[PDB]
């Protein structure tokens, strides 16, 4: 695959960051409410 | 389809399964290995 300038741009990290914090929140809660509730 | 006229490929969705998976895995890693350790 290329660096970050062939066909890299600021409009694909954003989903990056976006499904890494979405993801383990979303993720750590599921895991828990699974059967870690109180 | 997009927000509002962008257009994505197949080789974008790479980037979110990307941080999403190794994100929750090394977050959670670290934040146990913090002071979480058994």
């Amino acid at each position: 695959s290329p660096p970050v300038s062939r066909g890299l741009t600021g409009g694909e990290i954003v989903a990056v960051i976006f499904g890494l914090l979405l993801g383990a929140a979303l993720l750590l809660g599921i895991l828990v409410f699974r059967s870690r509730r109180a």
